[PDB]
């Protein structure tokens, strides 16, 4: 009887007050699930759990320890039950899009037999070939353009109503989201940041006030040249949500940003220019002058990548329904050719979710599609969550290819020894030629009073 | 303006009602911190925003539309600004820990420089060597202890009311803990799933149900791990947890926590298993029960990655001119200060807590943070403490190697002609020489799920 923290839900209503129909968590609670708890709260948050103990923030590094706050974390009074676990993500290798199809569909124990099992419990008739007396075995797995559809062989003869009638069950509608996050990166070949010219000069102060509050800002435009290689074709094919610029590898700073839906494969490349200012807040006494030193550098990686592209897929069982077994709500008898499809992968609306039925399984409203109580008394729990757990797997696609960018930038502006006045206002030289050569545009040094 | 995901909240007072000194989130503002709003949410639950929109648990998509919520997401009406930023880790290839030091401490753009400057920054005197005339130039790092020490290089003679007391930056309590999800592995060498046996049976009846067919079996897996180099003595995992699943080939290794990794090597653990099923068994039929056990091996050459944590201790005089000490020391006092970058100890060691914390006049008692922002202006500031807080880690690499002996789920087939009867033979004796130890089959009735 486990906590789960899906159900967790955290109310503002003062020393362990908790919503209607929920109860607060205790400290025994919060522990068996304290990744989870702390990595649903704010940096520095403190949220109060049963009989006076705390837990804090992930900046506090989720410690738990006798305290009170306003604000509760709550599970419910009557928690839903038996949860569909969530196993290891399937990863297949990349390469083109229909070998990684192929090797998805073909694959009995991950897929084949877990989605003909589920063709079976929820009351689908002859899921299996029939050269066998086992369900999703001796399978046809044929192509259907951009489908495939798996269907029981019916070579030679059976024997049973309609037996003859093998359910098919057909994938189609694949779709391919890169994560990010996924990020990885094999050895970086090459790599390296020459100082290309180091500007030196000096700040004065000509006055007999001592100088503080005026900053000093340097402003370039440089240029960021860049290129990838995807190695397969299912780069062809895969997307993004929502941009995200490409990830700092090595201490060389880049400006690099994947657009969202466009194909992987379209953005290969590109220089862009960006525009940085470096600057300074210098103190120089009284009658004196400081030295100012700026380092210039060029710098390159070329590293190979990978990053994963989930799948999802749309999945559809037609076949009669059993008489006498059948998981629809209505419970026909007179054995339907019936034909439905749910959504593996992000959802899209109620009646194509295992998950948003499953979960909701006891909100009698609610139940306007397939019984799951139905399917769990007959065949058990276990039995079911396992057979969901497997058929709902994530299923991950690795996209990777070759890195290699270059780019110019400066370091910060250094300051010295305040040295008297020889025998603010700068006195520091930039030849536009000679830095517009070095990959350098636009640079300008202004002074400006300090907020 | 930015809005910082850390700095939202979330009230349960009707409708668009945040608590005092917040306010309602708008799908805009929302929309830019999606990923973080709906990370902090439960699987199906709906949370407010302003103006009669939503934004809906991870269960949902964590889709933003028009709707109408009893709780919502709010944020600061007076809210910190200027975090110090986050840059992505540092890493430090694997070699002994005197290595990984060494390519910390040892490298002037990611450490002697950022690390000097703070000093600098906070009215430290003298951070830099006789020879330079610039911050973090001319220093010198030498072990001592399992720590080292940056310093300015004294050779030579120097300007300056006590000029040959420089600053000394001393890095030392290394630790490094081991993050399992950072696992990562080359080309797998060896992997195959073998079928040593199937038994196969009839569970008869002379319709019957509400039975389950039971049965329970002993796991086993042998393994061994390399550890290419010395690091791996020092690090450990705060938590124990499973080795990773790779191929179909299943294992079952525990790495303890608090534990060497060095000192965990290898073994043979086995690990009872009930598999189950419930039949429905027609009136006067027979159906099959068919068990499959395997036999694979998997093996292949890994990588995981260890949080790299030490502590920071400055110490040298401060300036009369202006140092940050909240109480401004104008007599030159020594000063030693220790922070800890790694996971929080404690407000007096933690840049952060005071960072953030620094409108809060309470709260201020060590480092004035909002001194050295007026003094240098903010974007250094959160630009230096960036790079002395960039999150470094070592990798963890060597050969692991595994082999199994599971079970396929007992599977039952269509019923034919013909308290339930199993008829199924099962040799103890010979499954023991096969490898299968314990192995039995049961019927229990049922009476939930």
């Amino acid at each position: 009887e486990p906590v789960y923290p899906d159900q967790l839900r955290l109310f503002s209503l003062g020393q362990g007050v908790c919503g209607d129909k929920y109860r607060p968590v205790n400290r025994e609670e919060a522990q068996s699930v304290k990744s989870n708890i702390v990595g649903m709260m704010g940096q520095w948050q403190i949220s109060g759990l049963a009989n006076g103990w705390v837990i804090m923030g992930p900046g506090y590094n989720g410690e738990i320890k006798p305290g009170t706050a306003s604000n509760t974390w709550c599970y419910p009074t009557n928690p839903v039950t038996g949860e569909i676990p969530t196993l290891s993500a399937l990863d297949i290798p990349d390469g083109d899009e229909v070998d990684v199809q192929w090797r998805l569909v073909h694959d009995s124990a991950n897929f084949i037999k877990p989605t003909s099992y589920l063709a079976h419990y929820l009351g689908y008739a002859w899921v299996g070939g029939n050269h066998s007396q086992y369900v999703g075995e001796d399978m046809d797995v044929t192509r259907d353009g951009d489908g495939w559809v798996i269907r029981g062989n019916n070579d030679g003869g059976c024997d049973g109503y309609r037996c003859g009638d093998k359910t098919a069950i057909k994938v189609s509608n694949f779709a391919y989201n890169l994560d990010p996050d996924s990020f990885k990166h094999g050895d970086v070949t090459q790599s390296d940041r020459q100082l290309v010219k180091t500007v030196v000069g000096w700040a004065v102060n000509d006055s007999d006030t001592p100088q503080s509050g005026y900053d000093v800002t340097l402003r370039y435009d440089t240029a960021t040249n860049w290129s990838k290689t995807n190695t397969y074709g299912l780069s062809e094919k895969v997307t993004t949500k929502n941009k995200f610029k490409w990830p700092l590898v090595g201490e060389t700073e880049l400006s690099i940003e994947i657009a969202a839906n466009q194909s992987w494969a379209s953005q290969n490349g590109g220089s862009t220019t960006t525009s940085l200012s470096q600057s300074v807040r210098p103190t120089v006494p009284a009658r004196s002058k400081i030295p100012v030193k700026i380092e210039l550098y060029k710098a390159d990686i070329s590293y190979p990548y990978e990053f994963k592209a989930d799948v999802s897929y749309d999945l559809t069982l037609s076949g009669f329904l059993r008489w006498g077994g059948n998981a629809w709500y209505t419970h026909p008898d007179n054995r339907p050719n019936w034909n439905h499809t749910f959504v593996i992968g992000p959802y899209k609306d109620k009646a194509s979710s295992i998950r948003y039925q499953w979960d909701k399984r006891y909100i009698p409203g609610e139940v306007k599609w397939w019984d799951w109580n139905w399917t769990i008394q007959q065949n058990g729990l276990s039995t079911m969550q396992n057979n969901l757990a497997r058929v709902l797997r994530p299923v991950r696609a690795g996209i990777t290819g070759d890195f290699s960018a270059e780019s110019q930038f400066a370091g910060n502006i250094e300051i010295g020894a305040p040295v008297p006045l020889a025998a603010l206002r700068l006195e520091i030289p930039l030849d536009a030629q000679e830095l517009s050569g070095l990959g350098f545009n636009n640079v300008s040094l202004s002074v400006t009073p300090a907020a």
